Order: structure tokens, then sequence, then C-alpha cells
């Protein structure tokens, strides 16, 4: 029997699929809490397969603890920045990941974050709870909406495209995107215009970041970037925390260089409860719930399970990296 | 000089317009707080024109205090259930209202409220602030989304259509609506299907109430309605508080007859802070911010101002009821 380590309690369908594989011995971290480095090193020892999560840093150390038996890592995420890919490819280890199945949900969460930020729901909710609400008021809790807006998207991949698609009927006048390369075919549906980062910041009323975390994008959204934004604009990040310079953001939000921000990702995760960004009424922070619907999480789980199983058996994977 | 009473501080552009009318004497309630009944009676005495708000109950008593000078009431709202329409038409008084200008913002707000509610943003926000957040967790904060959902809309007028149009690209498979009368032409953009209230509640994953408050709609969303809803379904109201039976809604939410609710309107307004509904983690309440963007509020103000002046001068009004 081949050994499999799962780093967390996962959605049922995925766990059952693993429990059904007669050729597998499945060891599991029986918790909702992230597995410490030390217990993961202990757990992957001798494993033929690792099923892991975003949260788990699979670097050279883990690979070494594994070590030689490891033929397949299967991550329950589309993002891969948590894997030491170069060491993995050197070792001839196969990788499963979960693109496509979370596209709609993540785009959906991204628009929810956009709207609750720019329409100021969190302040509004609190005004109800705290006795601030006394009547309907013509001047009160006004934000900025999407009618005739310009929306700037950083990274026009499947998720960005699906954000643009949900945004269009709110009356968006023009879509801009940036990246390393124009994508006419993907942009055509929205008449998106490929522009530089400086131009994107200058022209947009809304900025949505939906790219991978890479050397080219680390610290991309910094002081120079917020400076170029309109003071009436709203900044949304659903990529990785390290794409944003958090101190520059705070400062931009505190001095009014931009109107508001909504973050689904931060650095680190979790964010400390005493963090400056959390003292700000125009910053909305979500705890990385992009893909959080029942249906989506269940599908991701079954896909991770199936990637792992095909990996173990030397077969084509439903979705391999 | 004709006398004009304004019942609150309104957006600048509207007050500037009034302030430029050399044919007018403009008295204003100098406050963001709602005008008491006694102060309103006092202020309308001798008025030729009344510029009022949704919050203001313009009933027989007010008109009497006015009394005989009053020729024009201008409301900065699309809703009119706060006016004694039959008394007004008997007295030959003209009415201005603000349709159309707030259609896109309101629809925009209703979609924000739907997304914040079904994607559990408020719970999510508090878990970051209260230390609940410890990692990325596969089973945590999962809501229900719109992919292949059925959306049911009560009242498919301009705002309902504009909700439908925003929701379509989130992957809605089926729109249903109810009302007093089918609307083929207005429904055809969405292939929406006219259905009875019981069928609406039975079939929908999301229910959005966007109708006027009338005798036929008071207490419409009650115990039998919530019973017929899917227990996975989400209920949104942007119409008027009195369309819902708040106690039935509370009970439905507490027992799990439905998955969650999001209300932009309540009974009364404001809702008391110790209200049962506000002890529920699966009820989102906003303080009636449907039309709260700077652009829209300013447009509404100018419209209400211009309706008033045209009224005073016996001319066609930009938007008359």
């Amino acid at each position: 029997l081949m050994k499999v380590f799962v780093t967390r309690r996962i959605p049922a369908e995925g766990r059952v699929a693993l429990a059904r594989a007669a050729d597998c011995e499945v060891e599991q971290w029986d918790s909702d809490e992230p597995i410490p480095a030390k217990e993961l090193e202990r757990g992957v020892a001798g494993a033929h397969g690792l099923l892991c999560l975003l949260s788990d840093h699979v670097d050279k150390r883990i690979l070494d603890a594994a070590g030689a038996n490891l033929k397949v890592i299967s991550t329950m995420s589309v993002g891969i920045d948590h894997l030491a890919l170069d060491e993995i490819k050197k070792r001839g280890i196969r990788v499963g990941y979960t693109p496509d199945v979370l596209t709609d949900t993540t785009a959906e969460l991204a628009v929810s974050l956009l709207l609750t930020t720019c329409r100021r729901l969190p302040e509004a909710i609190e005004e109800v709870k705290n006795g601030g609400w006394t009547s309907w008021k013509p001047l009160w809790l006004c934000g900025y909406g999407l009618t005739q807006s310009t929306v700037g998207i950083i990274g026009l991949g499947r998720i960005g495209q699906a954000i643009a698609r949900r945004l269009k009927p709110f009356g968006v006048q023009r879509f801009l995107y940036t990246g390393r390369q124009p994508r006419p075919e993907e942009a055509a549906e929205f008449q998106a215009e490929f522009v530089s980062t400086p131009e994107l910041a200058a022209q947009s009323d809304f900025i949505v970041v939906a790219c991978s975390l890479t050397p080219a994008t680390e610290g991309l959204c910094n002081k120079d970037f917020f400076q170029k934004m309109k003071e009436t604009a709203v900044f949304i990040n659903i990529s990785r925390g390290d794409v944003v310079n958090q101190d520059d953001l705070y400062q931009a939000l505190a001095s009014g260089k931009i109107a508001a921000a909504g973050l689904d990702v931060t650095s680190p995760e979790p964010l400390p409860t005493n963090h400056p960004l959390l003292t700000l009424k125009n910053c909305v922070i979500l705890p990385h719930i992009g893909s959080a619907t029942h249906r989506t999480r269940n599908t991701m789980s079954l896909l991770a399970a199936n990637n792992l199983l095909a990996g173990l058996r030397g077969e084509p994977m439903p979705s391999e990296l």
C-alpha cells in the first residue's frame, strides 16, 4: 500500500474518495487548524502522495523529510506560490492543482468585496448596531458606484475575465487591464484595453488585482502606485498579500490618496488583530474566502483527491501542473 | 414671494437651485435629523411649496397646517407611500418624485446586499477582527452563490429589471417574477417567467423584493411565504419594511426555514438596537442606503428642486406624479 498524507480535514467527497482507494494508506491531520512545520515533517515521512493546502509551505525541507517515496503533490488551490516548484521538478514530482472549478466563485467573491467596500456596507451595518441610524438621510453613507466607471484589472486571466463579465452590466464604460502581454481574444468580450500599470492607476475608478504572485508582481501595489490612483478610486486585492505593500496602503488610505480598499488576502495570514489596517473604517479585510461556497469547496476537494489518486497510479491527472 | 419649506438639509446642488430662485422665500429645517411632527406643522404653515423626504409623513394634518397656499409637494424619493395621495389629489396639489435617476444605484445596492449576505461578508469581517482567523480553512465561511441559481424577483419594474440585468452574468440559470400582471416585454431580456407567489418561494435560491408598498403587498412576506422557501435560500428586501412580517422573518431565520436574509428597509426606521433581528448572525440589516452614492443623491436633490420650482411656476415638471 502507498502512503498518503492529507494536511487537514477536507470536504467529505474528497476524503471518501481517498477512503475508497484500496491501494492507499491514508494518514490525516485531524484538524481544521493548520499543521505546524514539525508535525508536517513527521507526517510526510515515507509518503508516496501529499494532499496539501494554500496554507502549507511545501519547500525543500518538507520534500527532504518525505523524501524519496514522494511522487505526487496535490494542492487544493489554483495558486501554487506555496510550492517549491523548482525543487519539485528536479525531483521528478508531479503536481495537481485546481484551476477552473473556483473561477466563478472567486470572481463572485471579488465583486462582493468590491461592492461592500464601495457601497460602504460595513460602516452601514455598524451604524444600525450602534444607534447611529436616526432616519433616512440624503447626505449619509454615500459611496461611489460603477455607472459609467472605468474598471482596471491587474491580471486578465480566467478569474479577471470572470470579474469583468460580472461587472459589465453595472454600467462600466471601459475596462483596462495590465499584464506582461496583451490578450486580444480574451479581452475582446469586454473591449478591454491593454495598458501600463501607471496608466491603469491614473484612469481607473476601480482597481481589481487578480494575478499570480511572482517576482514581477511582489510589492507591485506600492506608494508610487497609490499616488497615481484617483482619490475617489477603490482598490481591491484577491491575489496574494505580498502583491501589496501594506504600509503604503495604510498611508494611502489614511491620508486619502484613495477612497477605500477591500482585501481578501493579506501579509501575513492571519493578519494580527492589532494591525494598523484594521483601525481604518475605509478598509475591508476578508479572511481569504474567495472560493468559499459549499459547491466549490466540495468540487476542489474531489479534484485534489482525484489528482492524487491518478498521480499514485501513474495515470493522466484530471488537472496536472 | 412664494414660500417654500424644505424638511431637511439636502445635497448642495438642490439647495443652490432654490437659493437662486428670486421668486421664492426658502425656509429650511437646518438639520440632518428628521423634523418632528410639531415642527413640520409649524414650518409648512403658509407654504406654496413643500420639499420633503421619504422619512416625512405628509398626511391630512400636515396639509391642514399648510393649508390653502400649498400647490406643490416635491419628494426626494421614488416611493410615495409617505404621502396622503388621495387627500393631495382632492386638494388639487401637484406632486414631484424622483424615478429613474436612482434606478441603477438601488439595483446596485440590492446586488451588494445579496452578495454580502450570501457570501457571509459580515461574519467574515468580524472573524478577522476578533481573532477567529487562524488559517485558510476549506470548510469555513462557506455560503451559497449564484451559479446555476434560480432568482425570484417580487416586482419587476425598473429597479427589479436592473437587478435582474446585474445578476445575469453571475450564472443565474432562471429568473422568475411575480406581480399583479405579466410583463412580457420587460421580462424578455431575461427570459423571466411570471409565476405565483407560492411558486416563486418554492423555486428560488434567491428572492429579491423590489415592489411598492400597497395594501396588496403589506405583510406579503409572512410565515407561509418563508415556510415555502428553500432552507438554502436567501431573502433580500429593498422595498419597504411593512412588506415583510418581521417576527415571521425572525422565526424563519432562527429555526432555519431559510439560510439568511438581507434587509435595506425595516419597521420601524430606524430599527431599535435591541431588536431580535439584530441578534442574528445570518441577518444583514442596512439603514436604507439603496440610493446612497454622491452622484445619485445630488441628482435626486436637483430633480426635487426643479420639480418644486416648475410646480410653483405652473409649468411642466421634469418628473411629475
